[PDB]
């Protein structure tokens, strides 16, 4: 339905955290991936620690009251709705994921990436190049930029 954030300038907040990373590791991870969407569009991304933010970023186990339940280790990954109030742009994270900073599976900022792009308004896309593909696979992240196919879709919605 075309569901779009009406500000440029949106707030998150981290809820919780992973036990297999450090605070910082995982507030770092979080700010590179609003970062490379930002670089991309007029979109600007604040840090809140508390209070009322427009997207609550948690990691969670099985059922966790939104009504999609994750599923144990692998399959999904986390998952992330659309702009909106509420609920609206909060992205999950599977807690009983393996979260990692490096090549092994999960890298967090990877799917943190891809899920954002949900968070802003981007659905899959069939490129096999893009982040915003269904499936995921490593690639190097050092300093990993946007796949053009996703800067045309943040784009395509927000200039
Ligand atoms: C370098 C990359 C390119 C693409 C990457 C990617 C792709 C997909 C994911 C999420 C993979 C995942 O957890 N998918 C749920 C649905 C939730 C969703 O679609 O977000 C499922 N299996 O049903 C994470 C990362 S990483
Ligand atoms: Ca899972
Ligand atoms: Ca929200
Ligand atoms: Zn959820
Ligand atoms: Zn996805």
């Amino acid at each position: 339905g075309n569901p779009k954030w009406e500000r440029t300038n949106l707030t998150y907040r981290i809820r919780n955290y992973t036990p297999q990373l450090s605070e910082a590791e995982v507030e770092r991870a979080i700010k590179d991936a609003f970062e490379l969407w930002s670089v991309a569009s007029p979109l600007i991304f604040t840090r809140i620690s508390q209070g009322e933010a427009d997207i609550n970023i948690a990691f969670y186990q099985r059922d966790h009251g939104d009504n999609s339940p994750f599923d144990g280790p692998n399959g999904i990954l986390a998952h992330a709705f659309q702009p909106g109030q509420g609920i609206g742009g909060d992205a999950h994270f599977d807690a009983e994921e393996t979260w990692t900073n490096t090549s092994a599976n999960y890298n967090l900022f990877l799917v943190a990436a891809h899920e954002f792009g949900h968070s802003l308004g981007l659905a899959h896309s069939s490129d096999p190049g893009a982040l915003m593909y269904p499936n995921y696979a490593f690639r190097e992240t050092s300093n990993y930029s946007l796949p053009q196919d996703d800067i045309d879709g943040i784009q395509a919605i927000y200039g």
